């Protein structure tokens, strides 16, 4: 049903790239890399805007905050790290993590910080102050996934060792945790954008949508290759309602929503397409490879 064309090929990270996101305003495309490095570029041109270095090794995970001016990272140094844009300064460096930071996001109002680690806790931070808030003894393996809901209220988790968990903000506690007929490992997870429903990937090559309040699977989507990596997928909401995702088979995949059907197969990357982000007005997805392709790319659909 769409007809996503490749129109840019964006080249310049040196090491696989591990994470793209567009700013809430639709100008720009950030990713993070292997490198070490984030790198901000046009969302409607693909051209090259700049560098943002500091950390000291890899970073996994990249996310903008409500406005477009600040973006949070998240490294293998143990640390987060959050960037005026504009700048180029580094503001604050999150220091409390014991093991690489896997997934960061900042809530709505972008007050708060959430992150993800090796280390297996999930942590909440101030992001004027820079202090931790909170720590959540949230699961047993590595924390794959961190959002907030669309009002603040909800954080999902995900992890290696099975478990989706859906915790309140506020008080810290554990509201859910989504079990399964299987609990393979969860390498990606996310609110839908009205709150309702989860979307999490699992490593058997699966994708679920559940119903948060319920607590049951409602669709299951398949076809792509995830057994290995972690790999976003995204709700595409500005024209036909998809599932987008990347794939260890160098695809990305876009289903139907509600019929599960794989609408269409994404064609050019020569390595595991690790990320994938869908822009918030316009029918454009970005995508980016591991360390054999390196480039990020960025394709249209007129639907």
């Amino acid at each position: 049903k769409p007809n996503y064309a490749l129109k840019f090929t964006l080249a310049g990270h040196t090491k696989a790239v591990s994470s793209v996101k567009f700013s809430p305003n639709g100008e720009w495309l950030a990713s993070s890399s292997a490198d070490k490095l984030i790198k901000i570029w046009g969302a409607y041109d693909g051209k090259f805007e700049k560098t943002i270095s500091g950390h000291k090794l890899g970073i996994s995970d990249v996310a903008w905050s409500s406005d477009s001016n600040l973006l949070v990272s998240a490294s293998d140094d143990k640390t987060l790290k959050i960037w005026d844009v504009s700048s180029g300064k580094c503001l604050k460096t999150l220091k409390g993590h014991s093991n690489y930071v896997f997934c960061c996001n900042f809530n709505p109002q972008s007050n708060l910080i959430v992150s993800g680690s090796f280390d297996e806790s999930v942590r909440i931070w101030d992001v004027k102050t820079g202090k931790c808030l909170k720590t959540l003894p949230a699961h047993s393996d590595p924390v794959s996934a961190v959002h907030f809901n669309r009002d603040g209220s909800l954080i999902v988790s995900s992890s290696y060792d099975g478990l989706c968990r859906i915790w309140d903000t506020a008080s810290g506690q554990c509201l859910k945790t989504l079990i399964d007929d299987d609990n393979p490992p969860v390498s990606f997870v996310k609110f839908s954008p009205n709150g309702k429903y989860i979307l999490a990937a699992t490593l058997d090559n699966t994708l679920k949508l559940w119903d948060y309040s319920k607590g049951k699977c409602l669709k299951t989507y398949t076809g792509h290759k995830n057994e290995k990596y972690c790999i976003f997928a995204n709700f595409s909401v500005t024209g036909g309602k998809w599932i987008v995702s990347g794939s260890e088979d160098n695809l990305v995949y876009i289903w139907n929503l509600q019929t599960k059907e794989i609408v269409q197969k994404l064609q050019g990357h020569t390595d595991v397409v690790i990320s994938t982000a869908c822009h918030p007005t316009e029918n454009i997805i970005a995508s980016a490879a591991l360390e054999n392709d390196k480039t990020i790319k960025l394709w249209k659909s007129d639907c």
